[PDB]
């Protein structure tokens, strides 16, 4: 029996589906401004709203990152618990007004110190003798000098904030927690980021930092003022060395103000907004905020030898010198293969859930199969082609093949169980990857005649 | 609270067997996705308690299969297929019986039944994907179905004398949904 | 038992390797100009700053 | 309810809420669109300051 | 769809090129001796190279 | 690439090799009588020719 003259059926295999995106890097910095894991911001604007004090870590990481000619679209801010600031002016010279910008509870204040020649320690106790005296201060914050530093507490439930203003001088800010711990917190909480960068500065923060970001599928990426970067070839001391040795995959870079800008951000700017479609190297590409290495020729040499890459001026300009990460591999590669492998997942995923919201779900028959090739042809394949980053063509003279192929077994080959159990294993595909130049040499002569 | 048992049926009701139609992957309005750790999904699995697990933001089920382990879409497929095989022959006899002219157990006529066959149940779940055919050229494997139909000097006299036909075979290769796949890449930088 | 609706394996095979080079010379001079025991130089004008 | 009931009988269903929570950070999965996405359900909804 | 997509070529190539060009900003112009070319140009893809998702 | 290094000739084509030529640093031309050559040549491998590593 059928209760309707005319009956139709409509079914929709439009359904979207989520996907990654290699694009917004992470800062862990720490603070108590706010309380959840993890803000997105835009711009510093929008940073210096929720009480960032201008010249702070965040704030400078986010000045660098956004300053770059590939910008991110926009950057995440991290938190830790920060238990106190500390001013360090050991080992520093200054000769003109040391200025430090503090901002309590939304409120922006500058401290002021006139610089005579004085001793660090002379500079450290007038600016505590400063802190100490300015009214909106006592009672929400603490400064003691001792030594060369001087160190700042809250008194909570305030919030204060420590930036850089001219002067010579380190912020270093402690933290009951540690990125280790912290971190699968982070990840838990928002997972769209992929590029991972951490304030702690000490070793084992770095070597956690690449471990996890190794693990989940994340770009680590850090700078160091260690001067056994370019030690001799026999150190193996400097975090680099350790790195190396484990065959982490971690971008290192030695610079002069990473422990005073956090140049992270100079270095992911340059490629954030670069398709990894397009295989595009970091090798000559210029990085405003960074300032030119300068050391002799064998110190280039020995930073060179341990993976610790080189911002180098030539020709008046700077430019960086080479993208290789801790297990010796160029860091594009390894974008690369992550973008590859994401792209075809979702890609095949989509395919299969987007047919069987239809009915006329996927049979595994010879004439339905081969379907699959077209699809990963579409997608990251073509997409890759077009843009340049895979490479393609015959050459005609040596008779090699350049273009990608796909091998899909026949029915007939697949072994019985697997078709009772419904699933296809021995798929295949090889890609050629097209290598930037790096380096070039040249040879010319010149002649009065030929025979 | 809720007696989800309406939106497992609502995915598949009128989708006809003769597609084979797996329930794998098809979206269940309803139900709320499982919650639950990873051993967890594999104890279910284990027992053929079926999941609905989330996938990509949105939510799927996982597949169909039955307390006995064999996938739901077989068992719709074979009580159809005997249902209307049963029916078919059922009604053409009686249709020529109507008209005088009975069915003979001639070698000229059994063949008949052949045809009959061939239509309704079987070309119709060729047409719509449920039966597998074709012939491989490499492999050379033949995937058409076959009905064997006995000739009258080999059935036995009694049988002729009760007018009873019995050893009437035909086989099928039902068409297997893909339900998992899995894919190695490579990265090469020249090829000798 | 499988937990993936599509896996993808990727393999890189683009490992460089070291590599040795015939061309830089070595001269094992007296002085004490400098603590470590070999020093490159590019010119000249690198040598009369050390 | 109206939802359920909208699309049962090939409705288009339309609401708007003040819910804070609509925008609570990733993890919430307490407001009331949570509560929609995971049922499938097709209902347009938007977070409003005025829709109350 | 292939018959829409490039209206943006028009809207482009109006406002900022045009007026550039008026104005001399940007070159333009067709070289016969060296076979060079100078004029702006747009690339737009087809729908059926845009990938599914 | 195959496809992106012969770009290169193009580039020392110009600047140097190009400005000798037409102040007339470079010699250039053909002769017909003694069929010998005298114009720049430029070599450049293919990508199948460069050692893998």
């Amino acid at each position: 029996y059928q209760d309707k003259v005319v009956d139709v059926e409509v079914s929709l295999g439009t359904q979207p589906i989520d996907t990654v995106g290699f694009e917004t890097p992470m800062f862990l910095a720490m603070h108590g401004n706010f309380p959840e894991r993890i803000r997105f911001y835009v711009s510093t604007a929008g940073m210096v709203a929720d009480g960032f004090a201008v010249g702070s870590p965040a704030y400078q990481f986010a000045t660098n990152a956004f300053a770059g000619n590939f910008a991110p679209q926009r950057v995440a801010i991290g938190r830790m618990s920060i238990d106190s600031s500390k001013v360090d002016f050991t080992g520093t010279t200054n000769t003109e007004q040391v200025v430090v910008n503090i901002t309590l509870n939304k409120v922006v204040k500058a401290v002021k110190i006139n610089v005579l020649g004085n001793t660090p320690a002379q500079i450290a106790t007038a600016l505590a003798d400063a802190v100490t005296a300015d009214a909106d201060l006592t009672g929400k914050a603490t400064a003691v000098a001792t030594g060369t530093y001087v160190t700042v507490t809250a008194v909570s439930p305030n919030v204060v904030s420590v930036g850089k203003g001219a002067g010579v001088y380190k912020i270093v800010n402690e933290s009951s927690e540690t990125v280790a711990t912290v971190l699968p917190s982070v990840i838990a909480e928002n997972h769209n980021w992929y590029f991972l960068a951490t304030e702690a500065r000490s070793d084992a923060d770095i070597v956690a930092a690449a471990e996890f970001a190794k693990a989940n599928y994340k770009l680590h990426i850090y700078n160091s003022t260690d001067v056994d970067a370019y030690a001799p070839e026999n150190s193996a001391a400097s975090v680099f060395d350790t790195l190396k040795s484990l065959s982490y995959d971690s971008l290192g870079t030695s610079d002069a103000g990473a422990d005073v800008d956090f140049t992270e951000g100079s270095v992911i700017g340059a490629m954030a907004a670069n398709d990894p479609s397009y295989g595009d190297s970091l090798h000559l590409k210029t990085m405003p905020g960074m300032v030119p290495f300068a050391g002799s020729d064998t110190q280039r040499s020995n930073a060179w030898s341990r993976n610790a890459n080189i911002y180098r001026g030539l020709y008046g300009g700077g430019s960086y010198i080479e993208g290789k990460t801790s297990s010796g591999q160029y860091v594009d590669v390894i974008r690369f293969s992550h973008w590859v492998k994401f792209r075809m997942e979702e890609s095949v995923f989509a395919y299969m859930k987007r047919r069987s919201d239809m009915g006329l779900s996927m049979k595994m028959s010879d004439e339905d199969l081969p379907v699959l090739k077209s699809v990963l042809m579409n997608n990251p394949i073509n997409i890759g082609i077009r843009n340049g980053g895979i490479l393609t063509g015959y050459d005609t003279e040596n008779k090699v093949s350049y273009d990608p192929t796909i091998i899909i077994p026949k029915r007939a080959n697949i072994p019985t169980n697997d078709l009772a159990a419904r699933i296809l294993r021995d798929v295949k595909v090889e890609l050629v990857y097209n290598n930037s130049l790096h380096y070039v040499k040249i040879r010319a002569s010149v002649v009065l005649d030929r025979p």
